[PDB]
């Protein structure tokens, strides 16, 4: 069984997801979890957000609990023009959250406290954002 935090952020992603035609929900790997996790347990808790570098796609965010950094991604869709589909700096979160291709999601979480609150990173397999793919894989609201 699923622990709440992985019940919890699973749900918030299947629940937006939902919102758009022809987009399945995802399931939760504790392969992508794992590598998450490793990657949140190093955070130096500097307030600054660096990729990975890995073989999965990515979400990262600060200040945030799981459900709700899943919501401020999602909520890049206010951004989003479906008549010119591509990559922005503020719609590439939305994307790889309701990327049809996309079949598996992973995360972990530390907490800072301080100035900076909680880190979160999800990691998502097959990977989002692929140039060229958009209009395929990024549909509109049901």
């Amino acid at each position: 069984d699923l622990s709440d935090f992985a019940s919890s952020v699973l749900a918030e992603h299947n629940k937006k997801r939902a919102l758009h035609k022809d987009t399945p929900a995802l399931s939760w790997s504790d392969t992508l979890a794992s590598y998450a996790q490793d990657y949140a347990d190093n955070y130096d808790c500097s307030g600054t957000l660096t990729h990975s570098g890995g073989p999965y796609g990515e979400n990262l965010a600060l200040g945030y609990d799981g459900p709700a950094a899943v919501d401020a991604w999602y909520n890049e869709i206010s951004n989003y023009d479906f008549s010119n589909p591509g990559f922005s700096s503020n719609t590439g979160h939305f994307t790889q959250v309701v990327w049809k291709s996309t079949t598996q999601v992973g995360c972990g979480i530390k907490t800072c406290g301080g100035a900076w609150g909680d880190y979160v990173i999800c990691s998502y397999d097959p990977a989002g954002n692929y140039e060229g793919e958009y209009a395929d894989n990024v549909e509109p609201l049901a």
